[PDB]
């Protein structure tokens, strides 16, 4: 388990360790390291998705390590709730950053092991606080730059708890 502990409230993300196992891997070195703290969501679109895991405040870009590659072919769609890894055109070039899909949005989901169809990996979804997803989606937003959606106030994941015990999300 993971929460990401905001100013609008907790974030609690159950990972899909066996059907995702490298990404979320990935997200855990970065958790581990103090990647995601002070970072914010730098670009929400209400009616699509929240994205975070890339700048700290002032939109400067963190540091990020060599990327991974995708796990999408692996069943999970991109449902309201979920969490998936943000990328380039290239299939393989995920690094730090992740989305919230806030609907289902089906044209994101893998169909082919090709540059058009890898889609977005879906590697863990949001089991509290979907209240508080909801609330982010819909800040006031502007342009910083060459990032659109940008909430006008931060919105800043301060800190994130990562347990390992036995919690009751099952």
């Amino acid at each position: 388990m993971v929460t990401f502990h905001t100013n609008h409230g907790d974030i609690v993300i159950k990972t899909f360790d066996d059907k995702a196992p490298e990404t979320v891997k990935n997200f855990l070195d970065y958790c581990r390291e103090g990647f995601y703290n002070n970072t914010i969501f730098h670009r929400v679109i209400n009616g699509f998705m929240i994205q975070g895991g890339g700048f700290e405040p002032g939109m400067k870009q963190k540091a990020t390590k060599e990327p991974i590659k995708n796990e999408a072919n692996n069943g999970l769609k991109n449902t309201r709730g979920t969490l998936a890894m943000a990328r380039t055109q290239a299939p393989h070039s995920a690094t730090a950053q992740f989305f919230i899909n806030v609907v289902d949005n089906d044209f994101l989901n893998f169909s082919g092991e090709s540059l058009q169809g890898w889609g977005y990996c879906v590697f863990a979804e949001v089991v509290d606080g979907m209240d508080v997803v909801d609330k982010i989606k819909g800040v006031a937003t502007g342009r910083s730059g060459m990032h659109q959606d940008v909430p006008k106030e931060d919105v800043i994941i301060e800190s994130v708890t990562v347990s390992e015990h036995h919690h009751h999300h099952h």
